[PDB]
């Protein structure tokens, strides 16, 4: 689990979105595993605007933050899971690291702020859904 709270937006894994999230929908993309919903109280997170490939992510299943190198947000094939069929996920970044399904929502952060959230993984690899192209998250 986990979310990004950027102003009056809540950014979660589409596959973990609640009824309240869907009842307050701002934007969703199955191809990106992202859903954004509206909030009433403002959040304590800032979004990175950058092309950093190094950062730190939170891994719930180790209670540990790990420094990682990660790929550029790309269109990449992801093996079938409980939540999606074998498909290409868009705006995705891969790192070498530990990840389990419930680690989804863990933040990846760089010097510029929040890069993305844990989404995909397997075989000692962790995948993060990028949010840095979502400029509209920063306004209105
Ligand atoms: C759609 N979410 C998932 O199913 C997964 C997310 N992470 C990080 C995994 C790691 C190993 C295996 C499956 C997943
Ligand atoms: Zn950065």
């Amino acid at each position: 689990s986990g979310a990004i709270y950027v102003g009056n937006y809540r950014v979660v894994n589409r596959h973990l979105a609640t009824h309240n999230d869907w009842a307050n929908l701002v934007w969703e993309d199955s191809s990106r595993d992202l859903l954004v919903s509206s909030t009433t109280a403002q959040g304590c997170d800032t979004i990175a605007r950058c092309d950093c490939q190094t950062g730190v992510y939170y891994c719930s299943s180790r209670r540990k933050h790990y420094p990682v190198s990660f790929s550029k947000p790309s269109l990449i094939f992801v093996e079938a899971s409980e939540y999606y069929p074998a498909r290409y996920q868009s705006h995705l970044m891969l790192a070498v690291g530990h990840s389990e399904p419930g680690d989804c929502g863990g933040i990846l952060r760089c010097q510029h702020g929040v890069v993305g959230i844990v989404s995909t993984g397997g075989n000692g690899l962790v995948g993060f859904a990028d949010v840095r192209d979502l400029l509209w998250l920063d306004e209105e």
